[PDB]
């Protein structure tokens, strides 16, 4: 029940990226943004404190943090006294930075800081309003083959239809994904079908955004590209991987409808 | 994977209420409001659809619905084709009504209906900003003994500090609770301590709001009382039990910061 930094568990980013056939020199930059909805500890008099945490881990870090460990580690704060909120933020910064292996930023925000904050949508045009018949729910990266055959355009497209099963639990993981690019026009039927083909496939969040990035770069060869997914929480935590050929982070961490 | 109304599981409301020593004639009215964050099915062409559901179950119903069943039942929609959104809403209304045993209302809302909706706080004065030393985290209803000893007032008090372990999983369940009353002034230290004493205790949401109601009525004897808790989601679903001596439902189902 007492605070225990030894609970966290790293996962090497290299494993997954060795699978996308990715080098020691990265095609993307960016970050993994996490929202910690159920962050709670005790003050020095034993009264519970509650807050929301917002964390950003560099995509260049050696490790990401094993989700179930991130969760037990947050749990250990629940019955531990800390004298001030800054103490808590200091601990979160240190431990998450040490686990991931690169400085991680952490904001600890009190709940009143969320009063009147609006729900946001994604940028760009939603592509989910298509009258197409759906074939696959098994994955197929070659769904993007031939998808970019137009005039060179600057677009942002998004879909709320991304879903995949957790490698571990096999329950669905739900998300919206935003794809900004400059290059030959992407066919929206192909792209939507590509996204939908994740449905019954087993995938991990960070792994997912990186695969979408590398498949689009491969198949559609834009000049520039950004892929950003925003997933709904599991066990009090949500993950929002951002990967770009030029931008290092999104402008804010505002929540979407399902999050 | 296909839609299966047989998945739902009722739990008699009478079991819990036989434990609060409550009669066949109810001291409260109200409802259980649920938000279904991850509601998804296929259209008649096999393309996924996503929505948020908002459900209200009468507190007078014979049963509530076993949470893990509610969850598997929603899952069964995920790979099932339905020709229209209204078909889906019709099915949800029927099945949840049949399970609970009284008409349940259901709204199925598209995600764009949430664009720009604000995060709300609770009504009344927060009582969590107290410089008191905390003793218990084991439950004690008699924490309210002697708590109401003032002038007769009309107040609304709320706390974001409600937490208890799930009877099943023993992980914490997190919530904010809003207490509106007219009657002798409640001591805020007592009330806060009473609420905090749920922390390490094992409780069920609906059971929890009903116990807070009956303990306050017992110990503090207000003329009128409303207890409303809003919990954070588990497995895509949140529960918001509302119990009142005069009001049958809250004015809206707007989400709070942690939800
Ligand atoms: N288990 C995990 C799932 C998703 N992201 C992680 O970092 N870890
Ligand atoms: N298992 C459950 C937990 C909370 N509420 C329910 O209705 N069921
Ligand atoms: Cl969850």
């Amino acid at each position: 029940n007492q605070y225990d930094p030894s609970l966290l568990q790293p996962v090497p980013r290299s494993l997954n990226r060795n699978d996308l056939h990715l080098s020691a020199t990265l095609p993307f930059q960016g970050c993994d943004i996490w929202t910690l909805y159920e962050l709670s500890w005790l003050n020095q008099k034993g009264l519970p404190q509650v807050a929301i945490g917002e964390v950003s881990i560099p995509a260049t870090s050696a490790n990401l943090i094993e989700s179930k460990s991130f969760k037990l580690y947050l749990n250990s704060y629940n019955q531990t006294r800390f004298a001030s909120w800054d103490e808590v933020q200091t601990r979160l910064v240190h431990d998450l930075s040490a686990c991931a292996g690169e400085t991680v930023t952490v904001n600890v925000k009190s709940l009143n800081e969320y009063t009147a904050e609006p729900i946001v949508t994604m940028q760009g045009e939603c592509i989910d309003d298509q009258d197409i018949e759906i074939a696959n729910y098994e994955f197929d990266d070659a769904l993007l083959q031939g998808a970019a055959q137009g005039e060179e355009v600057s677009e942002v497209l998004h879909s709320h239809l991304l879903k995949s099963n957790c490698l571990i639990t096999n329950q669905p993981d739900w998300g919206s994904v935003e794809i900004a690019y400059h290059g030959a026009k992407m066919n929206r039927e192909a792209l939507l079908r590509y996204l939908v083909s994740f449905r019954e496939h087993n995938e991990f969040h960070e792994q997912c955004v990186e695969r979408i990035f590398t498949d689009i770069m491969r198949y559609c060869q834009p000049q520039s590209l950004t892929v950003y997914a925003r997933y709904t929480r599991r066990g009090g935590l949500d993950i929002n991987p951002f990967r770009s050929s030029h931008q290092s982070a999104p402008n804010h961490n505002q929540r979407m409808a399902r999050q």
